[PDB]
């Protein structure tokens, strides 16, 4: 009854491998677009702008795009090369980003821009006068977490799901996983809730 | 009982990556944030710009003794700090290596030569397009503030922080714990500095 108990250590040791490492992915991503968003000089050449999304989007294969948006929700700016006008005015980060003139972190959804899993990291830009002008926006591929866990832990089962019981992502066999009670957690910044599962005692 | 042992053996190398990747991730973060500053700044660099990012950029984060803006010269230029006489900082052993490695560097503690307070800086060298050095974005950091986030989770253990000489970084909690222990021990990232948890004993 003993190496279960090993087992569910090992689990806990894992879940907060894991949560570290994505935790510390959105928080030095909401860091790197706070500086962004204070650094831009008015009013903002969006070529300037694009030039610079460019430089930071390269080599961080953590993001799916990013993008600046103006005070209407069209994109402006854009790592990827967009087929249409693109507007999001009506996506809750949005509207809670504006609202709220903070900071936002989304629940996961399928890309509009590149129909797959993200979540994304919405930085209104500030006016003298506090009124959102500019939206700076980084958006995560959820495969990208789903890989960083499962090179790890290949041989764990894990699973993340938010507050509503959406399955955001799933790593390994959920044969691992069999007569266990998963060791949880929640994470920092989003209300994601990742699950480790112990292995059983063979 | 040797069981007992193990476990609190674990209790402690719990506490080493909890800590470990709190300051693995603050240093970083810090990273982070000046190298998008050096990337989005206009350029050539304006002073009064910088002064007000610089002082934007110090709003709300205790982190900080102060965020400065060095020239290729070394002057101080813009800083979070109300200065009196002109400060220099080329003899400063982080400046010179950045100077050199045209990369970020991190320094070892120190006494502030601005707020005489022990600190530890970034120094992220400003580029221009033909890779050249034409400033340096600088945030200094208070040992104090470390001290205060290992002490906020764990008062009642015994945690020391050494360079890689046997200086003494910081140390956290009442030694009177660490009687008859071993540490689970392990190195930052970005500073050599070894971190030390002491177990603690049994009832």
């Amino acid at each position: 009854d003993t190496i279960a108990a090993e087992h569910k250590q090992e689990a806990s040791v894992l879940l907060n491998l894991h949560r570290n490492k994505i935790n510390y992915l959105i928080g030095e991503t909401m860091a790197r677009m706070t500086s962004l968003s204070i650094a831009i000089d008015r009013p903002v050449d969006i070529k300037k702008m694009q030039s610079i999304l460019e430089k930071t989007f390269d080599s961080e294969p953590r993001f799916s795009g990013l993008y600046f948006l103006n005070a209407k929700g069209d994109v402006t700016a854009s790592t990827t090369e967009l087929k249409t006008k693109v507007n999001l005015a009506d996506a809750s980060f949005f509207i809670k980003a504006k609202e709220t003139k903070k900071t936002v972190i989304s629940d996961s959804y399928s890309s509009r821009i590149t129909g797959q899993p993200i979540f994304t990291i919405c930085v209104p830009v500030l006016d003298s006068k506090r009124n959102v002008t500019d939206y700076l926006v980084a958006a995560i591929q959820i495969d990208y977490l789903k890989n960083l866990i499962n090179l790890l832990s290949p041989d764990v089962y894990i699973e993340v799901v938010n507050q509503d019981g959406k399955m955001i992502f799933a790593s390994g066999q959920a044969s691992h996983a069999e007569d266990q009670k998963p060791v949880s957690g929640y994470l920092d910044d989003i209300s994601w809730n990742m699950k480790v599962y112990p292995n059983p005692v063979t």
